[PDB]
């Protein structure tokens, strides 16, 4: 009520600007938290002030940030009324030029409706798509990338040039991690035809990686690929200088590359939500599991080699503990079932050896190593059901970065979306969506063409 | 014709779908098969392939006409000797003929660790669920 | 409402088969999805234009397709409709010939009812359960 007072009163100015740059509608974003909290009503009155005063002004000024209020609220975590903002449906044909959806052709259940790109779509500077998927400091973006008119941009630029990019991508890595487990394997001409692409494509990687890591648990793979390539190239550089350490630095990189195969399991879906699923289990349960091993297989190792700490009689075999090493590394072998359980000779103390041993092997095995496998059953129930939306976060930031990596005109080449005439004056860019809904029927009356194409 | 002959008795399963508890018991294996082991097979297989032509190029050096000195032969002994590992009959020790004796534990150690307690227990919680959606329509 | 003007008009042709060999049950066939969706309004327009005409001639027609609409509804995978045709108690005694599902006796609360296996049992060519059986799409 006060609000419709205040709008009726002549002298009030709705496009003022506070201090901090927000006219009505920023403030209105600010606030709104979700539906569970406020009950939406902040949905209800930012419609209530667009209709009110009929303009674009409102929407799209910029803040001292330099944001409209469309992207305020993709910066900001606010998906219920973004959801609302970007798709808004007004039946009143005075103000209908006002929508970002409409309805292009209706006939029977089957409609065609019609989306507005104008700040979505990535032709301008920061724009809505970019924002919710390059914006780290939100993790409400699950529902983020779920939203209309986003979603199927998404969709639609994979199937024209991001999957072919990836694919490409993928054949064109892969030939390299060849070249280098062969070059691996074999220490005339080969290594001829061979290194050199080798160098060449790991100093591509290293540049590439490297300028992508000045930007800066999402980015965790532009860290592994520049480690490999340092180690390539440094391995290069060992071979032609004069030493003996250049074949470590060759074969680590190397298993590290086939290590790193798995990034390329986010094209498909069946492995994406995999791989998701592995990076998932190794941060909440291994790594807790190898804490309270290590303290295990370090305790037990000086427990046990101050008991066989005895001369070994310049036997070696007589005293199958030497220092710390030897202990742990046996440990280890128990664990696998290698290492030699036997009453042993040089230890004084035969018994209290082999029950410390034996709470070791309880310790670990039907205690500490079940109990893992327990919580991994527990998570995976909760991640079963977000690894999709995940999976999508990340291919999105894919086809983003190659999208990002186009050329001007090749970019403008595809320009998904097409332009349709809203209104008299009103020509924009817009996104198609075809719909089929059997559950509430109307008179069709509010729509762009008469005649269904 | 012994491969014919294991096929025969794996192909006694077919006939496990006239009976109902057994029925159901082999169509939750048929679906096990699709769903879980295959995606563990493949990268279970990338590492084997992955750290068989690590550990053969480090043990690369001449075994001096003994075979017993170098343990790792050309690619084939290694993965060979992996899923000897995965077994336990595999042989660990420090390996005389490999001249970076630590880099070659370590590269094997993590053969141990992303195998068992990561890669392995993975696929069981994964089928352990599938068998709660499976379970209702089987 | 228009349904009952058009068909209460004596000039429309309840039996017109359409350029793809439809008749009007084949259509309704074609489109019925389910219960989350439509709400089952398919399987009531199917029953009202059935009891309004009187006869088998629709039900027993082919399209060019040579598929009845039962037949159809095995092809599709309609399960909602297809419990319908597939039982059909008719309660009014003179339309009663039309019915699939028939009470032989019944007292107390037992009762035995009685199926129609005509299209269904697989003494036909292509029956409603070689279809549902075979039919991997």
């Amino acid at each position: 009520e006060i609000v419709q007072l205040l709008m009726e009163h002549e002298q009030t100015d709705i496009t003022s600007r506070d201090s901090r740059g927000n006219n009505i509608l920023h403030a209105l974003v600010t606030v709104a938290e979700d539906f569970k909290t406020q009950n939406d009503f902040v949905k209800r009155m930012y419609d209530m002030i667009l209709l009110r005063s009929g303009n674009w002004e409102l929407e799209t000024t910029r803040n001292n940030d330099g944001l409209t209020p469309l992207q305020l609220a993709a910066k900001m975590g606010k998906a219920e009324i973004l959801k609302y903002i970007l798709s808004r449906e007004i039946k009143e044909k005075r103000l209908r030029s006002l929508s970002r959806k409409f309805t292009d052709w209706a006939y029977g259940p089957v409609s065609s409706s019609l989306y507005d790109l104008t700040n979505v779509d990535t032709t301008t500077d920061n724009s809505v798509l970019e924002i919710t998927v390059y914006n780290t400091n939100i993790d409400n973006r699950h529902e983020m990338l779920t939203l209309e008119p986003l979603h199927t941009l998404l969709h639609m630029k994979w199937k024209k040039f991001a999957k072919h990019m990836f694919f490409l991508s993928f054949c064109f890595y892969f030939f390299y991690n060849i070249t280098l487990t062969l070059v691996s394997y074999y220490r005339g001409w080969l290594q001829l035809l061979g290194r050199m692409f080798v160098l060449i494509w790991a100093m591509c990687i290293s540049v590439k990686e490297g300028i992508a890591i000045f930007l800066l648990s999402d980015a965790w793979f532009h860290f592994v690929f520049f480690i490999q390539a340092v180690l390539v190239i440094l391995s290069v550089f060992l071979y032609l200088f004069a030493y003996k350490e250049y074949l470590a630095c060759l074969v680590l990189a190397m298993a590290l590359g086939w290590a790193n195969m798995l990034y390329y399991t986010r094209g498909f879906q069946s492995m994406g939500m995999y791989s998701v699923m592995i990076q998932k289990v190794i941060l909440h349960d291994v790594l807790k599991f190898l804490f309270v091993y290590i303290v295990f297989l370090l305790g037990f190792g000086v427990a046990l080699a101050s008991l066989i700490e005895k001369c070994p009689k310049d036997n070696k075999d007589c005293s199958s503990y030497g220092s710390f090493s030897d202990a742990v590394l046996e440990l280890f072998k128990l664990t696998i079932g290698l290492g030699d359980l036997n009453i042993q000779q040089n230890s004084k103390y035969p018994i209290l050896f082999l029950f410390l041993l034996i709470t070791y092997v309880i310790l670990t095995f039907v205690l500490l190593l079940n109990m893992l496998i327990a919580l991994m059953g527990e998570t995976v129930e909760n991640v079963s059901k977000e690894s999709e939306r995940i999976w999508r976060l990340q291919r999105a930031r894919t086809i983003l970065e190659f999208e990002k990596m186009l050329p001007e005109w090749l970019r403008s080449r595809f320009r998904m979306g097409e332009l349709c005439k809203v209104a008299e004056d009103d020509f924009r860019l817009c996104l198609r969506i075809n719909e089929v809904k059997w559950t509430e029927w109307k008179t069709h009356v509010s729509f762009l063409n008469e005649d269904p194409g």
